[PDB]
This record gives structure tokens, sequence and C-alpha cells, in this order.
């Protein structure tokens, strides 16, 4: 805890120190203002003398000492500012960097809310806490120090003075701000409860209308507010009571104060300066009580802030992201097996999801499965989640020992609603390659015509830089999954896994969809997921599956004539 709050200052350790020094130096030559003052004042008023060479030269020293005091508060105030934005600013990447590498699973038990919270709001509080506020502890105290122990030396006798009816008064100050706070407390939940009645009743006007019970409603409604009202009004009283009884003993003691320093005669003389410089401190001290409460209070939001950001940073990913083996040297295409793998969702261990599998694909098959569940396959063979009991084999070899990136770039997914990032197309479909940057002009016409999506890929009118996504140009479906078939094609997938939309659409574009979703079947091994007939008739094998389980993996002509009809 407060041994890692040490290690984000640890990069700082040239520009903090030359902070401190100049705050010191600012606070020194700024508690010794009050003292020259009383000098000033005494040249002209105690005793004229004969008060003119006197009293220029010492204003015109003192402006330098304002002026010095000036820069260094400039100074300090640019060096804590700036410390404070390049150690968020190096909080902010490792966190995202950290929650971007965990496992997918996290995601499902973690609001994407919390995280943006933590990403924004947080690292704020932790980067002030550790340097924009210890800068300004330290000035408080070193102003109730100074403060304190300075206003002893001008008059001991009125210094006990002030320190026997300012500390018991303002005890009972904070006693009678907790009565008017709760008063305040009970006032609103009562409003509350009343404005949680006429939220629901308007909301449902419908069904309050058909009885024809509506002024019921009203004179219930006048009931509550009149019991808010009568409640309300016990925290004026005590509120005019606070006001009265604060103006009267703040006046009082400051006239108390400057009475009783008029009749000490003799041993303790108080010049007309000496006065006014205790006063000055005794206000110093006032403020800088309030700054140590301020200083308390913004320390243990930080630290419970830093409580939630430091967890992130430091938790194991569940499943390894690298360090794996590409065997490559070609003698691959497609071919993987299933063991009979048990496993339910994560985050639902409830309802099975797969409890059996004797599934073979073989090289050059367009292998179909079928059913009623079916399209979690998608997420196992691309290892997002894991098996629980179960293997899954590729070429001998399963795929758990492979590198998951390597294994991710070969298998490449075409789905019927897909998710569009927000850039321009020009974009988007680089995005399919290994480094984006490096496309040519060229490239994506090209596959735009492959995928007949140069129709409205080249006619925007924004043009090919057209920011695409829910806002602004809403592309139809169809332009937008023709996007999505063309942009797998410039990683050359060995492996293709389709999708099939249950809700039909037009006929009218039904034809492009056909030449792109269904006729990229260009020799590569492909399982597509489908319900129509024509895919049925259009494969080699139509395996079925059924309450968790393969029934059937005959070729299209065994299982034509069915047993049973």
């Amino acid at each position: 805890e407060a041994r890692k709050l040490l290690g984000l200052a640890y990069p700082e350790r040239r520009r903090l120190a030359a902070a401190v020094g100049f705050l010191t130096m600012s606070s020194v030559i700024s508690m010794s203002a009050p003292f020259f003052l009383g000098k000033i004042i005494d040249v002209i008023y105690t005793n004229p003398t004969v008060y003119s060479d006197n009293l220029t030269r010492l204003c015109l020293g003192l402006s330098a000492v304002f002026l010095c005091g000036a820069a260094a508060n400039a100074i300090r105030v640019y060096l804590m500012q700036t410390s404070g934005q390049r150690i968020v600013n190096r909080l902010r990447t490792s966190l995202f960097s950290s929650i971007l590498r965990q496992e997918v699973a996290f995601f499902d038990k973690t609001r994407t809310g919390e995280l943006i919270n933590r990403l924004s709001s947080d690292t704020a509080l932790l980067g002030r806490s550790v340097t924009e506020n210890l800068s300004d502890g330290l000035r408080a105290g070193a102003q109730a120090s100074v403060g304190i122990s300075m206003m002893f030396f001008v008059s001991p006798n009125l210094a006990t003075f002030v320190l026997s009816v300012v500390p018991p008064v303002s005890i009972i100050a904070v006693i009678y701000g907790r009565y008017l706070r709760k008063l305040t407390k009970v006032t609103q939940d009562s409003l509350a409860q009343a404005t949680q009645l006429a939220e629901e009743r308007i909301g449902n006007v419908r069904t309050v209308r058909a009885f024809g019970k509506e002024m019921t409603e009203i004179e219930k409604y006048a009931s509550k507010v009149d019991h808010v009202m009568q409640l309300a009004r016990k925290e004026a009283f005590a509120r005019a009571g606070f006001f009265g009884a604060t103006g009267l003993s703040g006046n009082l003691i400051v006239l108390s104060v400057l009475y009783k320093g008029g009749l000490l005669m003799g041993s303790a003389h108080m010049t007309v300066g000496e006065l006014s410089s205790f006063l000055m401190y005794a206000f110093w001290v006032g403020i800088s009580i309030g700054g140590l409460s301020s200083f308390y209070s913004e320390l243990m939001k930080g630290l419970g802030a830093g409580g939630r950001l430091w967890e992130l940073l430091e938790r194991e990913p569940k499943l390894p992201f690298n360090e794996g083996v590409i065997l490559n040297e070609k003698s691959f295409q497609g071919a993987l097996e299933f063991k009979n793998v048990h496993f339910a969702y994560p985050a639902r261990p409830e309802v099975p999801i797969f409890q059996d599998f004797s599934l073979s694909i073989p090289s050059g098959s367009v292998t179909a499965l079928v059913g009623p569940g079916k399209s979690t396959v998608l997420s196992l063979l691309l290892r997002l989640y894991d098996p629980a009991s179960g293997t899954i084999s590729l070429d001998g070899h399963d795929i758990r020992q492979l590198n998951p990136v390597w294994l991710r770039s070969k298998i490449g997914t075409v789905s019927q609603e897909p998710i569009l990032f927000s850039c321009s197309i020009a974009e988007n479909i680089a995005y399919g390659a290994d480094d984006p940057s490096s496309v040519t002009a060229e490239e994506i016409q090209r596959v735009a015509e492959v995928a007949n999506a140069v129709a409205f890929i080249r006619n925007f009118p924004q043009g090919f830089n057209t920011v695409v996504g829910e806002k602004g140009v809403l592309l139809s479906g169809g332009q937008k999954q023709r996007i999505a078939i063309a942009r797998a094609l410039l990683k050359n997938p060995k492996i293709l896994l389709l999708d099939q939309a249950t809700s039909a659409l037009d006929a009218e574009n039904e034809y492009l969809v056909q030449e792109a979703l269904d006729r990229l079947m260009d020799g590569r091994t492909v399982l597509v997921i489908a319900h129509r007939l024509s895919t049925i008739k259009n494969a080699n094998m139509v395996a079925v599956l059924d309450q968790g389980k393969i029934t059937e993996y005959g070729k299209h002509e065994e299982l034509l004539s069915k047993p049973n009809g």
C-alpha cells in the first residue's frame, strides 16, 4: 500500500525536490510580512518623529520580497502540476495495457462502466493525492506552526486568553452542525419517498384512469407534501439559532480581544503595530486549520481510489496469451477433430452447452452442422474459452500447445451482423492485414470489386474517407455485411466459418450476398452453419446436432432417406 505509493513518484525525484524547496522559501518570505507591517505602522503612528525618509526605503525594500514570493509561487505551481500530469499519463497507459491483455472470461463478470470509470476518474485522484495535495498539506502545517509559535512571542498574556475562549466555543459549533445535517437528511428522505409516489403513478396513467380514481391520488400527494412541509419548519428554527449565535460570538470575541489589549500596562505594553501583527497571525492559524481538514478528506478519498486501481495492474491472465510454437511447413488444411468435450459457460455453469462430440473435418470439405447453442464452436476454435473435459486436435497435435496469434491469424470467421469500427472504409478493409499501414490504394478497390462492394464504397458522398458506424452515415445491413466479407479476404483464411441469420431479408439484393457469402468456396475448408436446404444439398457432410450430441455423421445421400420419414 504505502510502500507502492512511493514507487509512483520515484521517476520524479528531481522535479519534486525543487517544488518543496520553493514552497518552503515562499512560506518563509510570506510569514514575515505581518512583522514588517507593524514596524511600518510604528514609524508613522506611535511617535511620528520628524518619517518621510525612513518610510520610502522600507516600502521600496519590501516590494522586492513580495516580487520574490510571487516568482517562487509561480514556479512551484508549474512544477507540481507538470508532475501530476506525467504520473497520471503513465498510470493510464499501464492500466489500459493490463486490462486489454486479460482473458475474455473476465469481461463477463465485469461491466465496461466500472473499467471506464477506473480509466478516467480514479487515475486523476491517484495522481493528485501524491503530488498536488502534499504541497497544500505542508503549507498548511507550516502556516499553523509559525503562526501559533510566533503568536506567543508578541504578547504571552493575551495569547493565553485567546486559547481559552476560541477553543471551547468551536467545540459547540461542531456539535451543533450535526443536528441540522440529520434534520435535513430526514426531510430529504421524506421528500424522496413522496416523489417516488408521483413517478410510479404518472408511469401508469392508463391503469389509474380505467377505474376512475384520479383525485384520490391528488389528496394522497397533498398529504405527503404537507407532511414534508411540517418537518422542514423544524430545520429553519435551528438554522436561525445557529446564525444568530455564530454572529454574536464572533463579534464579541473580536471586541473582547481588542478591549483587553488596552488595559495591559507596564509589564507588557502593546504598541499599535504589535496588535495588528497578532491579529494577522490569528487569522493565518484560522485558515490553516481548514487547510488541514481539507487535506485529510482529500487524502482519504485518494487512498480509496488507489485501492481499486492497485488491483488490475497486478492480476495474472487466466490463459496464456503468447509463448507458443508454430509448426508451419504446410501440411495443414482444416484437419481438426473433437473428443467428446464437456464444458459450460464460465459465466453460467448451470445449463450444459456441449455434452458430446465426434465431429471431424477433412481437407477440402464443406461440412455443415445443423439442428435446433451450436454457435459456440466459433468461440472454441479461436481459443477464447477453454475446454473443461475434452480435447481438440489439429493435425495430430492439439491446439493448446500452439501460439494463439498464428492460430487466430489462419482461422478466419464471417458473420451476418458484424461489428463496424469508427473509421474510413479505406482502413477497415486494411484492418484484416498484418500491417494496416502497409496497404496499397488499389488493393482496397480490387477487393471491393471481388466482393462487388464498389457500388457504395466508391460512391459515397464523402468518398472512401466516410466515417462508418451507427452514427452519421448509417450503412445498410447488406453493405455492412459485404464490407465484412471483403475484410477477411486479405488475410487469406485457410478455414472459413460462416453463419446464417434466422430472419430473412430482401431478395432484391440477395444476389450480391449470394455472390460473396457462399461464393467464397474457393477450395477452403469451410464449416458452414446454416439452415437453408441449398447448403445441405451443396456440401459433403450434413452432420446434425441435437440434445447436446451428434447423431448423424453421413453425407447428404445417406441422410436424405431417413428411416422415419
